[PDB]
């Protein structure tokens, strides 16, 4: 089948397995099963499935150059699809919880899950917990007999933990580190001294890159029994590089993409987030521009938000972005060349991942 | 050492390991490390450590009757302490998140974690996520070389999933099942037809008993390499029985124990929870009493809450509780007798667990 058709068919199988198990072993009743089916569909479906399909595409690459029985090819592709859905459900977990944490209104043009009338925060926090628990159920069920079960569970845990740490870095990025204290309400920074490239890079590395690029690439290697055939330090370096670029694109879109196309209203400015735009602006502003940014950033007032967007346009951050992009292109191509030494097939899969990222 | 002294010493070791790893591998800075240290202390310490100490006590029982080198005894006890802290951190996760979900005010006489001024819900949801992630970090680190790693991780996952399902059952227990729908705000039941013993038993089994009694008992067996030496169906039956009694005690205390001793104000009546008191009251009420309960249950109005408490006293639910307790005593003693067939040592550990529960 087309890879996407196989991936979506496996969703139906995994959902049926999870819901049937709830009936047979957890005494669930049909109405709560229906609630959870709708929750799964609403939180897990409707995106592009980039992360899950990366697992599939990596596995397909190795299948084309490795001798296998037909039944083994089918097993590997089925495993890649389940593993990809583990990542999609993990993402669903972090979007449900982050939308609650951030007080978000919309996502993908629909209300955030916790805002559905019959859900509410009381249920939605636990729904997000269940989403992540489902990732572990699918691994222990589908991969019970597999040689890579241990490495895959270990990786998944490390990536999940990194991502939770990243969320902490993200939501505290507008506070002075020396003022962080559970006992004291957290004031917004006034000097913005921690709005630097290195600190931004730290936030993004943990909050996004591990689960968006490192986990799908390595899971593809694991279900293919091909990890020995790559230099893991290069996989990490290229995942963190492409992942950062992905997030910079998202940062720019939050500010400048119309809500209709964006699927939501961006509020990074009002939320005083350490965005690529803010960091890059502060890296080239003169004193008067820095002062005007400070006087307006992180406030809900729409005229103050408009001031900040005006500063960004006046500062020609398009030029900085094109320079950033050119450098990422140089570095990603270099890492892909290095990947070819041990694994030309994996290098081409990484090239495909970059192309999809770059021309999005 | 006294078992408790060893258990608390291992907390310091585990905390140091987790925080040092955040420095060495996650680029954490000292102020965020301090925040997380306070979060850990505030959410994990201050209880009686009943669940974690059960692991230790089960392991101690087997040590007394099994030939081991001294270094192996120390290893087993250290493993039991780490495993016990995994359960204590798991509980900490579900208390942080449940307090947010339920809008709780106090716990153990202190503000709920999310209500600390420098925390807020935005941070506290993610802090609870981190608490559970820490359970997995400690398992993969401390038990990396152990034969029971796989079984322990598998058990932990199944117990965590059961508990999340239980929370869903708990927070939806005042809604008619046929009206559950994400699209429609959930009305409180008017007939209370789902306030039955069997439905109550289902809620409690999943929401509490798996992590409070089954997980500590089986983890004690696993770190002792002694699970083959017991009939697992009896361990499950006795865990679910003692766990239910534990929750019934908690239900009664929420209504009748003074806030000073309780550590909080109970709001089960206002929250329309399917409590043992409500179910038992409806199991003996006459028509006029049922009508008065319906007219007053699940409302914040303090005079309506007082009406409900008056109905409970007038109905002499003390008598039903003493009858319930007598039956649990009969059944637990019977299961302990059965446990002696294969494992007299484990049976005595279960007897200790019951005694601590019963005379609380
Ligand atoms: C409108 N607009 C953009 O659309 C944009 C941008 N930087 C990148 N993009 C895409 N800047 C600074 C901008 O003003
Ligand atoms: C005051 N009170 C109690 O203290 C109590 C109880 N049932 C059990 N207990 C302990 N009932 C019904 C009660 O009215």
């Amino acid at each position: 089948m087309a890879s996407m058709e196989r991936f979506l068919s496996v969703y139906d199988e995994v959902q049926a397995f999870l819901l049937d198990q709830l009936q047979s072993k957890y005494e669930i009743d049909p109405n709560r099963a229906r609630y959870l089916r709708i929750m799964m569909d609403t939180t897990c479906l409707g995106g592009k499935y980039f992360r899950g399909m990366t697992v599939v595409n990596v596995a397909e690459g190795f299948l084309a150059v490795t001798q296998h029985d037909e039944a083994t090819k089918e097993r590997i592709l089925h495993d890649a699809c389940v593993g990809g859905w583990m990542i999609e459900f993990l993402q669903a977990h972090y979007l449900v919880e982050d939308d609650i944490m951030d007080g978000s209104v919309m996502r993908r043009g629909k209300p955030c899950w916790y805002r559905f009338p019959g859900v509410t925060t009381q249920c939605a926090i636990n729904d997000g917990i269940i989403l992540k628990s489902w990732t572990q159920i699918m691994a222990w069920h589908y991969f019970a007999d597999r040689p890579f079960l241990k490495d895959l569970l270990c990786l998944f845990q490390k990536v999940d933990y990194a991502t939770a740490v990243g969320q902490m870095y993200d939501v505290t990025s507008m506070c002075d580190s020396n003022k962080l204290d559970p006992e004291v309400a957290q004031p917004m920074t006034t000097d913005f001294a921690e709005f630097t490239p290195a600190i931004y890079k730290r936030i993004v590395k943990y909050k996004t890159t591990f689960y968006t690029y490192l986990l799908p690439l390595v899971m593809g290697l694991l279900v293919s029994e091909a990890a020995a055939s790559v230099e893991m330090n290069l996989v990490e370096r290229v995942a963190h590089l492409i992942g950062e670029y992905f997030q910079v694109q998202d940062d720019v879109m939050d500010c400048f993409t119309p809500p209709e196309q964006l699927g939501k209203v961006g509020t990074d400015i009002e939320d005083a987030k350490c965005s690529w735009l803010a960091v890059t602006f502060l890296g080239k502003a003169n004193a008067a521009q820095v002062a005007e940014f400070k006087a307006n950033y992180g406030e809900k007032d729409p005229a103050k938000v408009a001031v900040v967007k005006r500063l960004y346009s006046k500062a020609n951050l398009q030029a900085d972005f094109a320079a950033y992009e050119a450098e990422v292109v140089r570095e990603v191509e270099s890492l892909i060349e290095q990947l070819k030494v041990k694994s030309p097939t994996f290098a081409e899969s990484v090239a495909v991942v970059w192309e999809k990222t770059h021309k999005r």
